[PDB]
Order: C-alpha cells, then structure tokens, then sequence
C-alpha cells in the first residue's frame, strides 16, 4: 500500500492520472519523482522547468555541481539527485529529444532506468517539448518498466486520449 490516489491501473504496475506533477510530489512527497531532464541538466522548461521551479532553483544548483564534477549524461542515461521539498529523491531521465533529431529507440533504454527504482512519480519520457508521440511513450513505458511506476499528466485532452486509446 502506498499514498498514490486517484490513479487508472493500466497493467500489474503502471498506473496513470491527468495531474500537475509538481502538486503530486509535493503531496505524496514519494520517494523518487523523475525529472524530464536533459543532458546538461538545464531545467529551463517542460517538465524539469516547474520541478525546478518549484525547489527555488535549488536543483538547479546542485545540478550544475553536479556537471561541473561529472559532465554531461548520455541521452537514454540518468543520475540520482536530492528531491529538494519534492521527493526524497529526484532520478533525472534523459529521453530523446526529437526536436533535436534524436533516435526515438532510446525510448526505451531511457525508461530501463526506471527498474532500478521500486516506486516512482513519472512523467511520460519524451513527450510535451520534447517532441514525441505520447502515445508512443506510454506504450514503451508498459512495455518496458517493470518497478511500479504512476504517471502523471499535465493535460486533460491528453489524459483522456492517452486511456481511450490504451491497448
Ligand atoms: O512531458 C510530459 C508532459 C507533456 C505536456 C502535457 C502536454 C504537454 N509534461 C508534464 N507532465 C506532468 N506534469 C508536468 N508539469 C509540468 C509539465 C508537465
Ligand atoms: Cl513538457
């Protein structure tokens, strides 16, 4: 039992809700919430924009500590940062970002960095500004996360049509 509500079961362990990801981590306060990052760890929009925005900047500047000591990731990489006053921790994912020209197939690589992780907050990797079909994502995340994972929307319409066309 966890503290997850208001979630549709999609499969034994992927569940989803039309939610503001920053309002649900700062009431579930879970373990890990995953940031839509990038390799830079900018946090400037999206996603990792509101995250951040919401810690204050304070990801931020661990983030740059962060790649100033590591450099970048690898697209399809991630790396375990403080959740701030979010989550006990914030795994940062790097999908691939098409609106960039980058291979759709590290979807699936990227989602990979979910099982390390028993229970997570999610948003759909690669979707909104970064360019892919959500749809898509959902459908790779199903298939490849295999820890228990809840997916938070930020749109309605998306939301909706996400459930009506899940197979
Ligand atoms: O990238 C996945 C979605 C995509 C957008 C919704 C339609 C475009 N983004 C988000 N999902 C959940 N919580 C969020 N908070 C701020 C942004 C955000
Ligand atoms: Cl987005």
């Amino acid at each position: 039992v966890n503290s997850f509500s208001g979630y549709l079961k999609l499969t034994d362990n992927v569940y989803i809700k039309n939610a503001d990801i920053v309002e649900e981590a700062k009431k579930v306060k879970p373990t890990v919430v995953v940031n839509a990052a990038n390799v830079y760890l900018k946090h400037g929009g999206g996603v990792a924009g509101a995250l951040n925005k919401a810690t204050n900047n304070a990801m931020q500047v661990e983030s740059d500590d962060y790649i100033a000591t590591n450099g970048p990731l690898k697209v399809g990489g991630s790396c375990v940062l403080s959740g701030h006053n979010l989550a006990k921790h914030c795994l940062h994912v790097v999908g691939p970002n098409v609106n960039k020209g980058e291979d759709i197939q590290l979807l699936k690589s990227a989602y990979e960095n979910f099982n390390q992780h028993e229970v997570l907050l999610a948003p759909l990797l690669s979707a909104g500004i970064f360019g892919a079909d959500p749809i898509h994502s959902l459908r790779v995340c199903v298939d490849t996360v295999r820890t228990n994972v809840y997916l938070a929307v930020f749109d309605k319409n998306l939301y909706d049509k996400l459930v009506s066309s899940f197979l």
